[PDB]
RNA sequence: GGGGAACUUGAGUGCAGAAGAGGAGAGUGGAAUUCCACGUGUAGCGGUGAAAUGCGUAGAGAUGUGGAGGAACACCAGUGG
C-alpha cells in the first residue's frame, strides 16, 4: 500500500504505537512490552525510540511512506516518536497533540495521598 | 415620657437607567468516560516504590464508524459577579 497514518499513545506507563490506515484501519504496531521491556522502563524514550521503529518495520513490508502522527496523552514518547520514524525514512506530515480533553466529565479518583 | 401642629436629611414610594453563575420550572445541545454492534488488526495490554491479582487466542489493548445511557457542565475564570 502507499499512505496511512500513525497513533501513538504515550501514557506514564506505556508507547503504545499503531500504524493505521488513512480511514482508521490497522497495519502494524508494538509497544514497550512488545519488545521486551518488561518493568516500568515502559516510559523511556529509549523504549519509544526501539517501540517506533519496530511498527514502521511492518510499514516496509506494505510499503507506504506518508503518515499522519497523532500523539495522545502525557509521557515523554512524544519526541522519541518524531526522533525515530523521521530517521525510518518515512514521511511524517503532520503532527497533532489529539489528547481527548473531557470538558467536565466524570469526577477523577482520588489524589494518592489521601 | 404624653398630647397638638410644622420641616425633610433617616427610612420608604414614583420616575429614568445600569449590572448580574440570585431562585423555581419544562425543554435543548457539545466534547469525554464506559458499555455494546462491527470492520481493521496481533500478544499481550493493565498497573506500581517494585510487582502481582485482575483482562486476553473465546481475539483484549490501540484504532474506524454506528448505538444506548447517565452524570459532570472545559475554554471564558479574575482577592471577578
Amino acid at each position: 500500500i502507499e499512505s496511512g497514518i500513525a497513533h501513538i499513545r504515550s501514557t506514564f506507563n506505556n508507547t503504545i504505537v499503531t500504524i493505521t490506515d488513512t480511514h482508521g484501519n490497522a497495519i502494524s504496531w508494538s509497544s514497550a512490552g512488545a519488545l521486551g521491556f518488561r518493568g516500568s522502563r515502559k516510559s523511556t524514550p529509549f523504549a519509544a525510540q526501539m517501540a517506533a521503529e519496530t511498527a514502521a518495520k511492518g510499514s516496509i513490508e506494505h510499503g507506504l511512506k506518508t503518515l499522519e502522527v497523532t500523539v495522545k496523552g502525557p509521557g515523554s514518547g512524544r519526541e522519541a516518536a518524531i526522533r525515530a520514524l523521521q530517521a525510518a525514512g518515512l514521511e511524517v506530515t503532520a503532527i497533532r497533540d489529539v489528547t481527548p480533553v473531557p470538558h467536565n466529565g466524570c469526577r477523577p479518583p482520588k489524589r494518592r495521598r489521601v
